[PDB]
């Protein structure tokens, strides 16, 4: 007596988890990629051979490309373009539940096939750097074909260790730093976050705000997630920083001569074929949006399943 106040208790507590969501969407990224960081780069065995072999890349960009390609080929999605047909075969099923309605509602949801068809133009746009990409990577032969085909200065090198040593140890920190920093945002909702003790101000109405409230009492946590932001962002110029420097000491490590002006061209060529790595990324990202366009087909597929005959 009555039920209203853990209504609203559960709608606060509603927004709360989606606000948590969203942090941990964030920090999730953020440590994904720092993980990928550190697993690419191998800083630790890395460290600890240039200080063995004191007092290679190659394999670097075997390793990230070997990994960009299986991950490439595994999803088969983006590589096989049957996504293409398998929309027109939905098209087909939509077009089969258009063909005895009576009234407009068909012809709205005509206008939102047009809208997704739309997508699908906007989708089209993408597969230019996608197909030539993709397919040079789906083949195991042509990619390793490709790949394949491609003193007093001691001192240095050690100040550049110790200070890889010091943003490695910075970065590591940093990391469980934003753990630590959402462990404690986390456990101040599973804890102390209060109840309907502070709710005090009248029984709402409803509808009427009643959401200020909510805004206002979400407004607090806001130096907590701006900590994370802030590791975030402190580890994001780390990294860059770091790279900087590991690649500084990376090219001192090696050969350094150099010669001749077709090994820094052949060099440079690798660089290049690397750019395609990027590509890889940017259709990986255009995967999940093909999986929601074609869930919401199913879904419109499945609506009009419905509106058939429910």
């Amino acid at each position: 007596p009555f039920t209203e106040i853990y209504e609203k208790e559960s709608i606060y507590s509603e927004e709360k988890a989606q606000l948590l969501r969203k942090e941990m969407e964030s920090v999730e990224t953020a440590d994904l990629e720092y993980t990928s960081f550190v697993e690419f780069t191998n800083l630790p065995k890395l460290i600890n051979d240039l200080a063995a072999a004191y007092t290679p890349q190659l394999e670097m960009m075997r390793d990230q490309i070997k990994s960009w390609a299986y991950a490439v080929q595994q999803n088969e999605f983006n590589d096989i373009e049957r996504i293409i047909n398998v929309i027109s075969s939905k098209r087909k099923e939509i077009l089969d539940i258009l063909a005895l309605p009576a009234e407009e509602k068909e012809n709205i949801l005509k206008l939102k096939a047009s809208l997704v068809e739309a997508s699908q133009s906007d989708e089209k746009l993408f597969r230019l750097i996608k197909p030539y990409v993709a397919e040079i990577k789906l083949l195991c032969n042509d990619s390793s074909l490709w790949r394949k085909f491609d003193d007093s200065k001691t001192e240095l090198i050690l100040s550049k260790l110790k200070a890889i040593t010091q943003f490695a140890e910075d970065l590591r920190l940093l990391k469980e730093e934003r753990a630590r920093t959402m462990g404690e945002l986390k456990d101040y909702v599973n804890n102390n976050d209060d109840i309907t003790s502070l709710l005090l101000a009248n029984k709402d109405k409803s509808d009427a705000e009643l959401q200020s409230l909510f805004e206002s009492e979400l407004a607090k946590f806001e130096p907590l997630t701006t900590r994370i932001e802030a590791t975030i962002f402190k580890q994001g110029s780390t990294i860059n920083g770091v790279k900087i420097e590991l690649d500084n000491i990376f090219g001192l490590t090696g050969i350094q001569d150099k010669t001749p002006e077709e090994q820094k061209a052949e060099l440079e060529r690798k660089l290049f074929f690397d750019k395609l790595e990027e590509a890889t990324t940017k259709f990986t990202i255009f995967s999940s949006d093909i999986q929601k366009g074609l869930n919401f087909y199913n879904s419109l597929l499945k609506m009009s399943k419905d509106l058939q005959n429910s």
